[PDB]
């Protein structure tokens, strides 16, 4: 359940109405890691299995710990990978509503990729959830070039990566309940508001 490739294995003749693209944390397994599967389960509960495509960011995204230290909090190659997936969703399924998310390095990756998109594709991203957002302080709790009202950051008290460092403490490992609850719910609400 930690690996989902619904978009890259999907075909333009049977598009889902909703496409979720998610970037895991450093060292995490599959392309969804610890939090992505919980978000996915809740999205499927809301929209039906056939109502949503779940896609983790794989490929050039190696999710290496060292890359957190790069200026954007991840590598340029990883950013091009996630960009490519948003573009693929846009081309393959032009009527689909997009949603996105990421944890730790994957939150930096989601923020960087979304910033760098064309507005036509970015505008289709109804909501984005970020857990343990390593650029939370630096970006003032936002994703540059993307509306605050479409952004929900989960940054626990004592999660030091949310306050400008890269020190991992216990609260950084405690996002499970958020991923099973308010995070998917935010995404579901944003999608339902756009699609009616």
């Amino acid at each position: 359940r930690t690996t989902r490739d619904d978009l890259i294995n999907g075909n333009s003749a049977s598009c889902a109405d909703v496409i979720f693209i998610y970037a895991r944390g450093s060292t995490e397994t599959g392309n969804l890691g610890t939090l992505g599967p919980s978000i996915a389960s809740n999205l499927e509960s809301a929209f039906g299995k056939d109502g949503v495509w779940i896609q983790g960011v794989g490929g050039a995204y190696r999710a290496t710990l060292g890359d957190n230290a790069l200026p954007r909090g991840t590598s340029s190659a990883a950013i091009r990978e996630m960009l490519g997936l948003f573009q693929q969703a846009n081309t393959k399924c032009p009527d689909a509503t997009l949603i996105a998310g990421g944890y730790s390095q994957g939150a930096a990756l989601a923020a960087a990729s979304i910033e760098d998109l064309d507005s036509a594709i970015r505008d289709k991203i109804a909501g984005t959830v970020l857990f343990g957002y390593t650029k939370n302080l630096q970006n003032r709790g936002r994703i540059p070039n993307y509306p605050a009202d479409r952004t929900k950051v989960f940054c626990k008290t004592g999660d030091l990566v949310c306050t400008g460092s890269l020190i991992v403490a216990a609260p950084h490992l405690a996002y499970g309940p958020d991923a099973r609850g308010p995070a998917p719910e935010f995404l579901i609400e944003k999608v339902r508001a756009v699609r009616g």
